[PDB]
């Protein structure tokens, strides 16, 4: 019999939503660009970014990992980001995710990268 | 003010790329969406390319075991724990045939789990 085939990033978002109260319509707002400082979608979004490694559990980034998902280039690109970005701070670790997105669609308003 | 930005989704971005540096075609990729692999370069170069996307393994076969395991759903942790102890570190030929093996020591172990971008 084939295997079950597990799609893990489904099943990170799944987790993450469901330890958090958001909504589907929530994470379709953040996959178009549009951020709100609601714990309920930026809880979600520091609960996402923990399971790939990106940020510890407070809120701090691993840049090594968070460069680690770009090609090639885009890496200077994303270095400079990074450099107006980081380190992180805000008010919990959702409020910390929160002011990095809002750093980070501003620092490059062209483009939103999303998992 | 806000302006619509162009949209990339990291994990359809990271298969386009990774099937035009390693010449897979669409019906390679659909066979490791539901496990079935082969020897060969432009199948396993591929995986290793998607794995290397996320951080789950380096440019020299060492595969990350803490990232993978973060990845992994709750009703598999203790199964997917197992497994890994089991199959890792990496072990084959090159780089690609690494990963060639470890999805088939995965595979044996467990032969009823199959997990994908
Ligand atoms: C960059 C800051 C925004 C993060 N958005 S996200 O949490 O959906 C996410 C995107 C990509 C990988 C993991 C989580
Ligand atoms: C030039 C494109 C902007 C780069 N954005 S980012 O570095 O914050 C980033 C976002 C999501 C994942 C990894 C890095
Ligand atoms: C056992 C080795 C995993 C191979 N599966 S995968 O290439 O689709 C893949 C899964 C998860 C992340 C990236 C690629
Ligand atoms: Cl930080
Ligand atoms: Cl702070
Ligand atoms: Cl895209
Ligand atoms: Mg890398």
């Amino acid at each position: 019999v084939p295997p079950e085939v597990f799609d893990l990033v489904a099943e990170d978002k799944a987790r993450c939503m469901s330890e958090h109260g958001t909504t589907q319509a929530q994470i379709d707002d953040v996959d178009k660009g549009n951020l709100v400082n609601e714990p309920s979608i930026t809880c979600y979004m520091y609960c996402l970014l923990e399971a790939f490694s990106l940020v510890d559990d407070e809120a701090n980034v691993d840049e090594d990992i968070m460069l680690g998902l770009l090609p090639d280039q885009l890496q200077e690109r994303a270095q400079s980001v990074m450099g107006k970005c980081l380190p992180t701070s805000g008010s919990d670790n959702c409020n910390k995710i929160y002011n990095l997105a809002k750093c980070v669609q501003e620092s490059a308003p062209d483009v939103w990268f999303v998992i």
